[PDB]
Formats: C-alpha cells, sequence, structure tokens
C-alpha cells in the first residue's frame, strides 16, 4: 500500500505525511521501520517540488525540519 | 547511502542488488528492515526497465522471482 502512497499533486505536504503514517499504522511497522522509511521513501514518494527540497534538506532531518521545509 | 543507491544504467540487476545489501550490511539493518526495504525501494531505486518489471511483478515477490524477472 505504501510504495503506491506517492504524493498527490495539489496536496499539502502535511497530508501526504498524515496518509503515509496512517498507512504504516495499518502494516504495524516497528518504530525501527517507521524511521528508516522516513529517511528513504517519504522523500522519493513525494512531488518533484517537495523531493527536490527534501533531497536537499538531507537525511538526518527530524520530521519537523521536513515539514517546516515543505510549507 | 541507500536512497542514493540507485541503479546504474548498464548494470546487471544482480549487481544493483549485491550493492544494495552490502550497503545495508553497513547500516546494520535488522532483518525486519532488510525485507521492508526490498518490497519498497529496491524497486523505486532501479532503472526504468527493471522497475517497470518489478512494479508489475508486484509486492510479495521473493528475491529469486525478482532477479529471475530481471535477467
Amino acid at each position: 500500500s505504501i510504495l503506491d502512497i506517492r504524493q498527490g499533486p495539489k496536496e499539502p505536504f502535511r497530508d501526504y505525511v498524515d496518509r503515509f503514517y496512517k498507512t504504516l499504522r495499518a502494516e504495524q511497522a516497528s518504530q525501527e521501520v517507521k524511521n528508516w522509511m522516513t529517511e528513504t521513501l517519504l522523500v522519493q514518494n513525494a512531488n518533484p517540488d517537495s523531493k527536490t527540497i527534501l533531497k536537499a534538506l538531507g537525511p538526518g532531518a527530524t520530521l519537523e525540519e521536513m515539514m517546516t521545509a515543505c510549507q
């Protein structure tokens, strides 16, 4: 379900996120996965604007820096 | 290191894979991650030929079916 969770185009970054995790609460993902997923895919599965941005923000970003960056 | 592990273009699928995991042996990823990563990214981080194929093969694929498909 998650790899197919790719970011809707007129979608605020927040919502893309709110989906993303509610998804993962479906697949009972460990906290250990929940992090790993963040640093990797949440990025690649986003819309070219916010992906370029999140590529640049770099890994190591807390989710706040990530959302902050994507307003 | 891994999100940046994207599939070299004249690269046999096997090698893209051999990198992928040797990477992950770097970041000591749980077996739990090692799987999750497979179903998600190893796909998206591949070259349009083998990505189309792996998108179609579907999740649930054992790595053999995946390599098999990508010869």
